[PDB]
């Protein structure tokens, strides 16, 4: 039931999503091992993701969380990158793959840094990189990220040295406390708490 609508590069909406992608690239402590070496992207396509059922699922859960959190959904726009992106756009986020988890436990992870989500496009640790060249820093092959509407509700703040939610909380905020340029990561435990609003097709660019 999913439709993808191309945005024009002349459209303010395209431009805004591109700027959020470009402006949230940072350096990573792996020197580029997982995601590649780059400071910016070549954005090839930005599509709006339209699915009435998945949207309704999301707004129903958002209402539940908002009411539990004293009329505050605490809704954000966040990146998600993974090998599941093609499944997600059609069937929604699925918490039966929360067990994979990460530094903040089982759950579905989102990032404020686009470049953090870029590290997961080819799997955990970048997997073995792109299918065609087996290169985690491939400048040729096209990548995809989602830019998602995410309901955090009452979020448990977890400082980081870089499953069900904590009792009474709807999500976890993983906040790096050592790297002062690293933005937060977030974890949800119900797939209905995120909607994949934009599908972004891009290349990382080789620094000049
Ligand atoms: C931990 C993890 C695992 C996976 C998965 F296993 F590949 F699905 N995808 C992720 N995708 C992200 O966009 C992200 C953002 C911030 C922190 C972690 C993650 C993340
Ligand atoms: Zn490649």
């Amino acid at each position: 039931g999913t439709i993808l609508i191309d945005l024009s590069p002349d459209d303010k909406e395209f431009q805004s999503v591109e700027e959020e992608m470009q402006s949230t690239v940072r350096e990573h402590r792996d020197g580029g091992h997982a995601g590649g070496i780059f400071n910016r992207y070549n954005i090839l396509k930005i599509q709006k993701v339209c699915n009435k059922k998945l949207w309704e699922r999301y707004t129903h859960r958002r209402k539940e969380v908002s009411e539990e959190n004293h009329n505050h959904a605490n809704e954000r726009m966040l990146f998600h990158g993974s090998p599941f992106v093609n499944a997600i756009i059609h069937k929604g986020f699925d918490e039966r793959h929360a067990y994979i988890g990460g530094m903040f436990g089982a759950g579905i992870y989102f990032a404020e840094n686009s470049s953090k989500s870029n590290q997961y496009v080819y799997g955990i640790g970048g997997g073995t990189g792109c299918p065609v060249h087996k290169d985690r820093s491939c400048y040729i092959c096209h990548r995809q990220l989602l830019f998602c509407r995410v309901t955090l509700g009452k979020s448990f703040l977890q400082f980081s040295a870089m499953a069900h939610s904590p009792p009474g909380h709807h999500s976890v905020t993983g906040r790096p406390s050592v790297n002062g340029l690293a933005l937060a990561e977030y974890v949800i435990y119900r797939g209905e708490q995120a909607y994949p609003e934009y599908l972004i097709t891009y290349q990382i660019m080789r620094p000049e």
